[PDB]
């Protein structure tokens, strides 16, 4: 297990996110979804001129997982995955520019839930997520685990889980006063409100 510290500035959004008041905080779902669709157009792009990307498995889609007795919430694709240099290096440059631009539109009358206009949505696991676990695997590398609970910083290291074959987990750790993101009925109508269109089948979990 590797730490890593954030650069100021997307401290400083991470830290709006996860404090501000803002109650229309349900846009959190439809920002992580829109990235797992992304994700598994990338992959399925790719495979069109290689159809060997595939190997690691052929089904496109996209799960959600609640967890009552854990009290998480996971968003899982079968999308390209992400590389440790992704994790480290890669994302760090584009969470950098994305966070300027936000807070710059944020300044001048922007919303919280226009974030994904500024390739940042993921951040916005941190309106409902007091912990954010990302477990990922892409064809070019090894399965790893990326995790924060903002603060700063930030930890990566090879994850021993069961192997996902291709694809990303989102595992949202949520705050004691976001439950209502395990409720079946919640996430059903959120799915339908924001994502009822994403071109990739999307089960909801129950238990
Ligand atoms: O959205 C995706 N990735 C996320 C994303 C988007 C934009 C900017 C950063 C990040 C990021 C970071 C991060 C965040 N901030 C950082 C800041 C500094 C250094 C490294 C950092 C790393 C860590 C884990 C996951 C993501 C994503 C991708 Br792609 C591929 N498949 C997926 N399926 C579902 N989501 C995804």
């Amino acid at each position: 297990m590797e730490t890593f510290a954030f650069q100021a500035e997307i401290a400083q959004l991470m830290s709006l996110i996860i404090n501000t008041f803002y109650s229309n905080k349900e846009i959190f779902l439809r920002e992580l979804i829109s990235n797992s669709s992304d994700a598994l157009d990338k992959i399925r792009y790719e495979s069109l001129t290689d159809p060997s990307k595939l190997d690691s498995g052929k089904e496109l889609h996209i799960n959600l997982i609640p967890n009552k007795q854990d009290r998480t919430l996971t968003i899982v694709d079968t999308g390209i995955g992400m590389t440790k240099a992704d994790l480290i290096n890669n994302l760090g440059t584009i969470a950098k520019s994305g966070t300027k631009a936000f807070m710059e539109a944020l300044q001048a009358g922007a919303d919280i839930s226009m974030i994904g206009q500024f390739g940042v949505g993921f951040y916005s696991a941190y309106l409902v997520a007091e912990k954010v676990t990302v477990i990922t695997k892409h064809n070019d590398d090894e399965q790893y685990a990326w995790e924060s609970s903002a603060g700063g910083s930030f930890t990566v290291r090879t994850d021993t889980g069961e192997p996902m074959g291709r694809g990303t987990k989102v595992i949202l750790h949520l705050k004691e006063d976001q439950t209502e993101y395990l409720e079946e009925r919640r996430i059903k109508e959120i799915v339908k409100k924001h994502s009822q269109f994403i071109g990739y089948p999307i089960t909801l979990f129950v238990e």
